[PDB]
């Protein structure tokens, strides 16, 4: 019944909104320049940089160290809305960290598009916007960390997906099932399927002049499955080349043997 997938897609939206503080809507408002929202401070180079410390360990580690905790705050937001996907946290409790532990960066990324655009990305929960050249022109491996981000989002946000819809996409990336690991396979599958009408639905009929968008948004999982796995090499090369920085142990758990 599409009735009972409405409100699996109601309720998935709603425990979007309660776990994730910067919704692509709130995100929106502020590139846009929407007067629901106020403007950010762009960084665009060292001084303005400077500045923002103010306003909101060389550079390129400063940056990359924020990046890191902000990603932290973005796995326990994703965790948190994990929780209340209907069935997962009555699933094996080592399925559950399994699911996440994959789940978890294809799923801030593809949350994380919301906050770029092609121009760069808004940071300090929209109160900052770092431009993508500034990143870019970071020195040599941290430089090119967030260019791979920037592109899929580009090509992501193209798709002009809402929070609603993206409540459910991302719940369809946690309960994979194809995960490495899975002890139990078929109940996730399970949750999956229902997900995956859930998000079927709520194209058709968020986006009804919008062919395929469920087929093509299904596609865009595998530019996150690429992104994820280019990502975990360059934390390997930094880890190499500076011996004094530290990668958070909850990020750290996360790409243990991928
Ligand atoms: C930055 C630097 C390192 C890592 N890492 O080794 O996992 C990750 C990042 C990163 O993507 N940080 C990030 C993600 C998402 C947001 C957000 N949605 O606001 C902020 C920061
Ligand atoms: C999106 C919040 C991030 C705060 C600034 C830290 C830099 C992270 C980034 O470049 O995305």
């Amino acid at each position: 019944e599409s009735a009972d997938l409405r409100a699996l897609a109601k309720h998935l939206y709603d425990s979007y909104i309660k776990s994730f503080p910067l919704t692509k809507a709130k995100a929106r408002a502020i590139l846009t320049g929407k007067t629901t929202d106020k403007s950010p401070f762009v960084i665009y180079d060292m001084n303005s940089l400077m500045m923002g410390e103010d306003k909101i360990k060389e550079v390129a580690i400063r940056i990359f160290q924020g990046c890191q905790f902000r990603s932290v705050e973005a796995v326990q937001e994703i965790t948190e809305y994990a929780k209340s996907i209907p069935g997962f946290v009555n699933l094996d409790l080592n399925d559950q960290v399994t699911l996440l532990k994959y789940g978890v960066h294809e799923i801030i990324y593809t949350m994380l598009a919301s906050l770029m655009n092609k121009d760069g990305v808004l940071i300090s929960e929209g109160q900052g916007f770092m431009t993508r050249e500034f990143l870019k022109s970071l020195r040599k491996p941290f430089g090119d960390f967030m260019e791979p981000k920037f592109e899929f989002a580009v090509k992501f946000n193209a798709l002009e997906l809402d929070d609603s819809d993206l409540a459910i996409f991302i719940a369809v990336i946690i309960l994979s099932g194809d995960r490495p690991g899975l002890l139990n396979v078929k109940p996730i599958e399970d949750i999956q399927d229902n997900l995956l009408q859930a998000l079927e639905l709520q194209l058709k009929l968020n986006h009804p002049e919008s062919s395929q968008l469920f087929a093509k948004l299904l596609q865009k999982m595998t530019d996150l499955r690429q992104i994820v796995t280019e990502h975990v090499q360059l934390l390997q090369v930094i880890k190499k080349t500076e011996t004094d920085m530290s990668l958070h142990p909850l990020l750290q758990e996360i790409y243990k043997d991928l």
